[PDB]
C-alpha cells in the first residue's frame, strides 16, 4: 500500500507468481526447514542484505526466508535473460524491493544493480551481501568503497564468482570476508551437476524442440557443470564427445562412457583454421560450453561446425562463445526470443530458405535460464539453505564492527563446515522419503566418526 | 629363470606359461605403468631398493611387481586376501624368479605363513627397506612382532581406505614408525579404481559365481562411498531394481538424485538390537545385498534371518566382518556349491536338506566378491593406482627417512598423498590410453582461469 | 481469404519460421515432396484433415498441398495445437480451424467447419484422420458426403482400434489404410516421441525435479514402454502397471518393478482393494493404456500428497477427472496446470497441502503442456501419411462397381518395402550409414539385395 | 551298469546336480509345467532326439520332459558350448546324451550319430527338438525312413526356423515344425536380454578387458544385435551399429547409437579399398550377431586396430572369416577358447608381437563359448515354449496321419498367443510382479477377454 520501491516486467503477473512460490516452498524442505528452525530466534534481524542473483521462483524462495529470518533485502538479478517476471512480480508485490526483469539490455542490468545498492540517491545502509558471480561484489570494490566498511560479508553462489573473491584476496583488494557456498557439496555436486543434468536438455527442447537422440553432441568442459550437462544429453540419447584441458576430468569422461576429443588437431590450438578437426567439427550437431573459461568455442570452430548445429552455453559468462565474431559478420535472424538463427553467407541480410546458419540459445548466455527456469526448486533447495547458513554465519561475527587487529585476522574466503553441509544433505534426503540409517555407538568407533557425524574427513571428495 | 630357485610357494608352477601370456597381454592395458617402466629403465630410481609386498597376487600386481623390479628393485611378495589370488599370476611371477607366497583358498595360517615368508629370509628378517600395503595387514605385523625391522624402512605406500585409516589411527596415536603416502586418495586411485573398477566386477563376480539374472531383481547396497557408488551403477547397469543404504546423509543425497531409493534395513534407522526392529517387509523383497562400507556388521544376523529366500550375500569392502558370517557360522548347515559359492541353509545347523528351499547363497564366504569370485579390478583400471604406487615408492626410497637424524625424522613422520601434478600426469597416459585427446589451453586462457598451461588445473579442495 | 479461425494470425511469420526449421528435421517427409512434385499424384484429392495442429502436421499439410491436394483441416485435441503453426497455415491460404484452449463444443464446430464449406456439404474425397473422431462424424452426421470418399488414412492405436469395431461390425463404409502399424510409425513415434515429450511437459508444466522420486506409468506397449523410459532417464525409481504379462515381461526385463493399484491386481471396486501404501509413495502417475479409468476415484483419493497425475494416451477418460470435477476444488496455477484440493468441493486454502497437480486436465499431456513429438520422429509417421493417402486416392474406391467395392472395403497396412524406404531416408537424416548385401549374402540369408529383409511377421 | 554315454567326466555329476537343483528354483515357469502336467504324463511314448547347448539350463529341460513320461537321446549343438558338470549330471541321471566342452568337428558329428542311433541301429525316435538345424538335416538327409515316424521338431533359433523354411519352400520337409523363436517369451527375452546378460560376460571371462570408454563396434541389430548393443553400452562403451535392414538401423540411431559401415558409402565390392580404415582402426571390439555368412571379413580384419577384440554372438562361426585367418596368420592360444591371432605372418610368431587380434571361442557362439550362455531365469521361457511345442506336436500325432491329412498339416507354425502370455505370466510371478486383472467394462472398453489374449497376432511388442 503506497510501494513504488521496485521496477519488474508486469506486477499483475504478482499472484501467479505467488502460486509458484506456493508449490515451491513445498518443494524445498531444507530451506524452509531453516524458516521454521529460525523465524522465532530472528538471527538476521538487523540485517540488510545486497542482493543479486537470478530472479527465479527458487530465489524467491530464498529471499522470503531471509525476510522470514529478520532481514531487509534489495534485490537485482545477475543475468539479463535468467528473471521469471511472474517471480520478480511476487516479491515487489510483497513489499520487497526488486529490479528485475526478463530481457534486459546491458544498461538495464547495471541500473538494476545500482537500484539495490542506492535508496533515494544515497548509499543503502547495507550491511550483507549474497552474490552470484561477483558483478555486484566488482562494483561494491570499484565505485562504493566506503559502503564496503559497514558490511559483514559475501556469501558467493557460484564457481566463477569463487574464483573473482580469491583474486581479490590474492592481490590484497579484498574488503570483507567471504563464504563461498559454492563448494559446499549440496551445492557444488548437487546443483551445478544434477541441477544442469536437468535444466540443459530442457532449455534445448523448449528452445528448438529438437529430437536429440541419435544426434552428435560436443560437450567442452567435464567438471560439475560439464558431468551434468553430459549426462542431460546421454540420457536423451545422444551421442556425446567431451573437450577437456584438465586430464583427470578427461579419465572420468573416458571411464563414464564417452569418447574424449579436441576440437584442435591433437589438442593445439594455435590460432589458425589448419589447426581446426574440420571433420569432426563438421559432424557435431550440439556443442556446448561448461567451462568457465574464455573463447572455447572460437571463431574458427564455429566456421567449421556442421550446418544448422545448435550452439549454448551453460557456463556464467556468455564469453565462452565468440559470439561477437557472429555479431560482427554473420545475419542474425530471430526465431522467437532466446532464439537466433545465424547465418554464415554474409553479415547484410538472409536469405529466409537458407540452408548454411546456426542456432543459437540465449545469445550465449546461461542457457538453462535464458530458454528455461534454470534448476527445480528441489535442487536448489539446497543451494539456497547453504546460502541462509552462510548469511547467519557472517552476520553474526560481525567483521565490520571488529578492530582493525581483528579484522586482519578474519579476512578470508571459507567453506561451511561439514556438519551443517551433512544437515543440509539429510533435509534434502528426507525430502525423497530416503531413510537414513543410524550409526550404532561401536560402528561409529570403528570408523572414527560421532554418531551424529561429520562423517567424512574435510579431505573427502565424494 | 634363475637356477635352482625354490624361495616361493604357490598353487602350480606349471600355470607360468599362461600367466605370462597373460601379463604380456595386461601390459598393452596398462600404459601408465609401462611408461613408468620405459620413462624410468635406464635411471634406475628403485636401485637398492629392498620392498616387502602384501597386495592381491593378481595378474595386475604381476605388472607392478615387474615394473617395480625393472627400476631396480628386489621385492618379496605376498597377498593380502586368501582369496584374491589368481594361481597363474603367482606361477609367472615364481617362474620369474621373484619370491612369492601366495595361492587361491589360503587357510588363515597359510596367509599370515606367507606374510611371514616375505618378511624371512632364511630363517632371518630380509633387509627390507621399503614396504607396499593393501590393507594394513603387513604393516602391523611388521609394527607388532618385527618392530626392529622398520628402523631401515624408509617408507609405507598403502594402497586402499582401509589401510589408510589404520595408518592415520597409528599416526594418531603415536604408533606409526615411518612415514607414508595415501595411494588410494590420488583421484587416479580413488575415483577410478574404487568406484569404477567395483562397476566392473562386481556383477562379473555375481555372474560367475552364480550365474543369475539379475536384470528385473531387487538389489539392497550398504554404502554409498567410492565402491557403493561403482557397486550400484554395477547393478543398476544389469537393469536390477537397486535400494541405497547409508549412513552419511550427504552420500544419501547422492543416491537420491543418481535415481535411487534409499532406504534402511533398520525402521526409522535405528538398530535397538532387536528383531523388531529390522524391516522385514523390505528385507523379505530383496534378492542380492552386497556390502560396501569398511565398517563392521552392516549384514547383521537379524538382517540374515529376514532375508528373502534364496537370496545372495556378498561383500565387496575389503574385510569379511561386515557381513556377521560368524552367525552363519555358529547356526546355519553350509552347503560347497563349487569353491566360493556356499549354500547357507537357515533351518538349522546339522544337516541340511538337499532340496531346502531356504537358503542363502554367500559368495567367497564374505571376502572380498570380487577377486573372490572374479579377477577384481581390470588392468586399465589398476593402471591408474599402479602408477601411483610406483611413484610414491620412488618418492619414499629417495627421500631415505631411515638415514636421517632423530630429530629430522620426527619432522617427517607423515602420512602424504601424491601432488596434484603426477596425479594429472598419470590421469594424462590414462587418456591416451583410450585415443583420447586433452586440449591444451591457450597461454591467454591459462590466465584467465588462473593456471599454468602445464597444471596443475584445480585447486588442491576440488573434488571432481 | 477468410475461410479459417485461428487464434491469432499475426503470429503467421513466426510459424513460418519454425516450418522452415522443420522442414530441415523431416528428411523422409520433404524427399516426398521432391520425387513426387513432378506427378501431383494428389491432383484433385480434396482431403479432410483432422490431427494436432502442430508445428510437424503444417510439414505434413503443405507436403499434401506440394503434391496437388487440396485440404480442409482441424486439430484432433482442444490443447494440442500450437497457434503460430495453425495461423501460419491459414496466412498461406489453406482452411484451418484450430486453436490451443478449445471448448469441448468448439472443438465440435471446428471440425464442422472442414466438413462445411459455404454452409454446404464439401466435396471431399479423402479423410486424414488422428483418433477417429471425424470418422465417427462423417459416419454418423454426414453419411451420404462417404459416398464420394475414396479412403481414410488414420493415425493412432485409438482410432484404429474404432475403425476395426466399425469393420467387425458391418458399419465402416470406406477402406482405411492404418497407418500407426507401420514400424516407422508405431515403434518411433509412439515409443521414442512418447520418451522425448513426457518428461519434457512434466518439466513445462511444473519444473518439477525427478531424479529420485517415485513414478507409476499404468501401461507398457509402444507409449508406455517409451513413457517409462522419459522418466527412468530422469532418475525417477519407476513402478509400471500392466494387464498383458507379456508387456510386464519385458517390464521386469527393462528393469522396472511390476506393480498394481490393487492388492493382487483385483479390481473390485472397493477402497479395501486399492494398495494404500504403494499409492501413499507415488509422486507422479502417468497413464498410457488407451482404457477407461485406469487411475480411478479410489487411487486418486490414496495418491500421496502433491502427486502429479497425467495422461497421455488418447483420450481423458483414462483418469477419472469427473470424480474430481465432482467432489475437489481445482485452482488453476497457469493453463493446463490445476491444482486439486481434496479438502473439499466449495472453495479451498490457497495454503492447503492436501492437493494433487494435474495436467493438461487429463488430455494428452506431451501436446497439452510441451510440443509433442519433435519433428525428426514425426517425420516418419507422416511420410507414412502421404504415402497412404497417395494410395488410396489412386485406388479411387468411390468410383468402382458394387461388387468391386465389397472386395475393396478394408483395413490394410503399407507395404514393407514402403516401411523400410521411410526408415532409410530417416537413418540418413542423422548421419547414418546403411550397409548393402553383397549378392552372397543375399542368397544365404534368402532376401533381395533390394529387400524387403525381414518377413513380415517379424516383430523388430 | 549304464553305460550308454558319453561325457568329459562322469564325477562331475554331483556338482552339476547341486547346479539343476538352483537352476530349478530360477526356472517357474518351466518346474510349473513340470507341476502341472507330471501326473498326466502327455510325453509318454515320446521318444525324443534332442540337439541343444548341454547347459544346467539344458539339463532342467530335459529333466521336464523325462518328467512328463519322455525318454530322449542328447547332444549339443555347439562343440564349445556344453557345461561338463550339466552333461555328468544328465549321464549319472541314466539319460543317454553325448557332450562335452571342446568337441572336435568330427566328434560333434559323432555324438549326433550317437542320438540317432540306438545298438547300431536307428532308434525309434517319433519327435525332435533342435537347434541350429544340424541334427534336422542329417535326418533329411541321411535317415528319411525315421522321419517317417516322427512327429514334429521344435526348433529353437532363428537359423534353424531358416532352414527349416528353406525345406518347406523346396517340398523337402518331411514332417511339420514349432517355430519356438517367435514366441514372444523366445525371440524377445532370449534372442534379447539373454545376449544383454551374457555377452559382456563372456568378453570379461574371456580377457578381463576393461570395456567402459573403449570404442565396439555390432554387426546387426535384430533381437541379438540389439541385446549385444546394449550388454556393450550399459558397460560404457562407445558402441557404433551396422545394419542392411534400415528400419533396424532406425532403431539403433533413436535407441542412441551411431549407424556406421565397415565400408565407404555401405558398397561391400571386396577390395581392400571399400574398407574404412579410419574407422576400423579406431575399433576395440566387434561383435557379429546377423546369422549371415562373412559379416567380418578379411579385409576388415586386416584393417583392425591391433589387439582388437573379435567375437561371434550369431549360431554359427562362418560370420567371421576364421578361415583366412587360419590360412595367414599365426595362431597363440592364451587359454582355452581365447586366441592371439598374429598378423605378422604364418610361420611363428614374436611374443611381445604387438600386431595380433583376439579371437573369442575361436568364432563360435561366444556367449556359450566363453561363459554359460544365457541365465537359467530367461531360458526358463524359451524352455517353457519348448515344452509346450513338444506336447502339442507329439500330440498332433502326424507321423499316423493318412496321406492326404500329412500333406495339409505340412507346415512350420508358431504357438498362440494365450500360451505365450501364460509363460510370461509364471515369468512376471518369479519376479515378484503383481499383474492387474481387467474390470469387464474394461475388458469390453478394448475389446479383449478379461483372461486374454490381450492383443492381436500383429502386435509387435
Ligand atoms: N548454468 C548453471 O546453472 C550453472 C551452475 C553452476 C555453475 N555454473 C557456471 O558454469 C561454469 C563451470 O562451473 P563448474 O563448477 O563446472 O567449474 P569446474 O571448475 O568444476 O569445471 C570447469 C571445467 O572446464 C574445463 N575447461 C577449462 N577450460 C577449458 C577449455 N579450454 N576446453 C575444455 N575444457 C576446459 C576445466 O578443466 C574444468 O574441469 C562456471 O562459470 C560456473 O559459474 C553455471
Ligand atoms: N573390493 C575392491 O576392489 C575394493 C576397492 C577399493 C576399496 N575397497 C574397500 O571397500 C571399502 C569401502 O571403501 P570406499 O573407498 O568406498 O570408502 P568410503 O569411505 O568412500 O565409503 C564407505 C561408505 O560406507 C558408509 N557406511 C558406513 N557405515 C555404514 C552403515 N552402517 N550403513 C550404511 N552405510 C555405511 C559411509 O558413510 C561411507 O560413505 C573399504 O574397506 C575399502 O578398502 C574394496
Ligand atoms: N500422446 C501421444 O503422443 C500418443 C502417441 C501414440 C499413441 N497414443 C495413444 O496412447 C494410447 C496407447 O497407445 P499404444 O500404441 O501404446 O497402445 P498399446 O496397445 O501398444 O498399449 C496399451 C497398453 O495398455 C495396457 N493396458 C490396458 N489396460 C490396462 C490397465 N487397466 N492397466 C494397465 N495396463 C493396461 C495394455 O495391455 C497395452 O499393453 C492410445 O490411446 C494411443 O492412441 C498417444
Ligand atoms: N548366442 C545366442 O545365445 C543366440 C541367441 C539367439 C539367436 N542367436 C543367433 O543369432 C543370429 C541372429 O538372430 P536374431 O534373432 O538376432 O536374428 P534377426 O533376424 O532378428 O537379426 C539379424 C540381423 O542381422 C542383420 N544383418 C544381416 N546381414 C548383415 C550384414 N551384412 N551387416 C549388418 N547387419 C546384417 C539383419 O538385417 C538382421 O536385422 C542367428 O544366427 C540366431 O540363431 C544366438
Ligand atoms: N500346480 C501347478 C503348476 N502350474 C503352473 O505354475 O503353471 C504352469 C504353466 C507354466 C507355463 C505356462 C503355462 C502353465
Ligand atoms: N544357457 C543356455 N542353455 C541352452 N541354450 C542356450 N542358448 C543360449 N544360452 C543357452
Ligand atoms: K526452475
Amino acid at each position: 500500500a503506497g510501494f513504488t520501491d521496485y521496477k519488474v516486467a508486469d506486477i499483475t503477473l504478482a499472484a501467479w507468481g505467488r502460486r509458484e512460490l506456493i508449490i515451491a516452498e513445498s518443494e524445498m524442505p531444507a530451506l524452509m526447514g531453516l524458516r521454521r528452525k529460525y523465524a522465532g530466534q530472528q538471527p538476521l534481524k538487523g540485517a540488510k542484505i545486497l542482493g543479486c542473483i537470478h530472479m527465479t521462483i527458487q530465489t524467491g524462495v530464498l529471499i522470503e526466508t531471509l525476510v522470514a529470518l529478520g532481514a531487509e533485502v534489495r534485490w537485482s538479478s545477475c543475468n539479463i535473460f535468467s528473471t521469471q517476471d511472474q517471480a520478480a512480480a511476487a516479491i515487489a508485490a510483497a513489499g520487497i524491493p526488486v529490479f528485475a526483469w526478463k530481457g534486459e539490455t546491458e544498461e538495464e542490468y547495471e541500473w538494476c544493480i545500482e537500484q539495490t545498492i542506492l535508496k533515494d540517491g544515497q548509499p543503502w545502509d547495507a550491511n550483507m551481501v549474497l552474490d552470484d558471480g561477483g558483478d555486484l561484489t566488482e562494483i561494491l570494490h570499484k565505485k562504493y568503497p566506503q559502503m564496503l566498511e559497514r558490511i559483514h560479508g559475501i556469501t558467493e553462489e557460484t564457481t566463477t564468482g569463487v574464483h573473482r573473491l580469491l583474486d581479490m584476496l590474492k592481490n590484497g583488494t579484498l574488503k570483507v570476508p567471504a563464504i563461498n557456498v559454492n563448494d559446499s557439496v549440496t551445492k557444488s555436486k548437487n546443483d551445478n551437476k544434477y541441477g544442469c543434468r536437468h535444466s540443459l536438455n530442457d532449455a534445448i527442447k523448449r528452445g528448438t524442440d529438437h529430437l536429440l537422440s541419435g544426434k552428435q553432441a560436443l560437450v567442452i568442459g567435464y567438471g560439475d557443470v560439464g558431468k551434468g550437462s553430459s549426462q542431460s544429453l546421454r540420457q536423451e540419447g545422444m551421442i556425446v564427445k567431451v573437450a577437456e584441458v584438465d586430464p583427470i576430468c578427461a579419465m572420468q569422461a573416458c571411464m563414464d562412457g564417452f569418447e574424449v576429443v579436441s576440437p584442435y588437431k591433437n589438442g593445439i590450438n594455435d590460432g589458425t583454421e589448419a589447426s581446426i578437426d574440420a571433420a569432426l567439427l563438421g559432424k557435431i550437431d550440439l556443442i556446448v560450453t561448461t567451462t568457465g573459461n574464455v573463447n572455447v568455442c572460437d571463431a574458427n570452430m564455429l566456421k567449421a561446425l556442421k550446418k544448422r548445429a545448435v550452439v549454448c552455453n551453460i557456463g556464467h559468462f556468455d564469453n565462452e562463445i565468440d559470439t561477437a565474431f557472429m555479431r560482427k559478420n554473420w545475419a542474425w535472424e530471430e526465431v522467437k526470443p532466446q532464439v537466433h538463427k545465424i547465418h554464415r553467407t554474409g553479415k547484410d541480410g538472409f536469405d529466409a530458405h537458407n540452408d548454411d546458419y546456426l542456432i543459437l540459445l540465449a545469445e550465449g548466455r546461461l542457457v538453462n535460464l535464458g530458454n528455461a527456469t534454470g534448476h527445480p526448486s528441489r535442487i536448489m533447495d539446497g543451494s539456497f539453505a547453504n546460502q541462509v547458513l552462510a548469511q547467519i554465519h557472517l552476520f553474526e561475527q560481525k567483521y565490520a564492527d571488529l578492530p582493525a587487529a581483528e579484522k586482519a585476522k578474519r579476512l578470508s574466503v571459507e567453506v561451511l563446515p561439514k556438519k551443517l553441509d551433512e544437515e543440509v544433505a539429510l533435509e534434502m534426503v528426507k525430502g525423497f522419503g530416503g531413510v537414513v540409517t543410524q550409526l550404532t555407538p561401536k560402528q561409529a568407533e570403528y570408523i572414527g566418526v560421532s554418531v551424529e557425524g561429520p562423517f567424512k574427513p574435510d579431505t573427502y571428495r565424494y
